[PDB]
């Protein structure tokens, strides 16, 4: 199908919702999309694929794939894009999508000089990793020794009262 | 001792606790932060708290900044926004009055106004005293719980790719 690329807006939130719950507890709603991404200090952005009617969804929906970044930073790397969730739904692939996005998420890397684009992977999605590595990627977490850990809310929560 | 977000003027220590943290994780040669970056990207791309102390406990050649946390906001499509931090170093010196714990407890504070429902952060696989700090806070590994992987694409291959 016919389909273009461009950041997501306001207006966009119960799509955004609809895709991650596809490519999905999902606790999150379309006020918080909305109150999060389109602030003036947002903390994710968005970039989005729109297809017209003649493609729409059964369900009659336009928006049919995102991408849902945010810039980070280390200090012994650079300023870095981080990728949070990447998904095309199925009956929308092989027309170029996700390439077309890879290549903005690309572009917008070079605009904000990013050293590096930065995603977790799950150890065991072989296809996911192979997919990653035949575009450059490598396994930082293996290569040199990195974990990821969480600190979740209870615990916050008591030290933020102690 | 004081935790207090930075200003400009914490700029200089910030860099100079950057590069001891660096030294501790084998990599003080890819530190390319300036002073100068940290004006310009802190003042958003970061958030630094730093821990200070009175003149009677200034270090032996005059520094009053002992550690340091850099940190700054992320999102997880499941629950929203999420703290993440990014660096956190005590010097040496200062190891036992508490200061980590403290550093940690503003972190939280940080959390839970900004309403974050967790807070995520990497540990090298052999920094059991980093383990053993944060596990003891509730802290679970990720990396073993649901199998995730970093991986990274740097420059010269998004390069290609924006190109292509």
């Amino acid at each position: 199908a016919k389909f273009v690329i461009r950041p997501a807006t306001a207006a966009d939130c119960s799509d955004i919702l609809r895709l991650i719950k596809e490519l999905a507890q999902v606790i999150l709603t379309e006020k918080d999309l909305l109150e999060d991404g389109f602030g003036e200090h947002p903390f994710y952005h968005c970039l989005v694929a729109e297809v017209p009617k003649e493609h729409w969804t059964p369900e009659g929906h336009s928006i049919v794939g995102f991408a849902m970044y945010y810039f980070t930073y280390d200090p012994w790397i650079g300023k870095l894009l981080y990728l949070e969730d990447f998904f095309v739904m199925s009956d929308y692939r092989g027309f170029g999508i996700g390439s077309e996005i890879l290549k903005n998420l690309s572009q917008v890397a070079m605009r904000c000089r990013c050293s590096s684009m930065h995603f977790l992977v799950a150890e065991w999605n072989e296809p996911s990793i192979n997919f990653y590595k035949r575009r450059g990627a490598s396994d930082l977490s293996s290569e040199e020794g990195w974990r990821l850990f969480k600190i979740d809310k209870e615990y916050l929560l008591k030290m933020a009262t102690e």
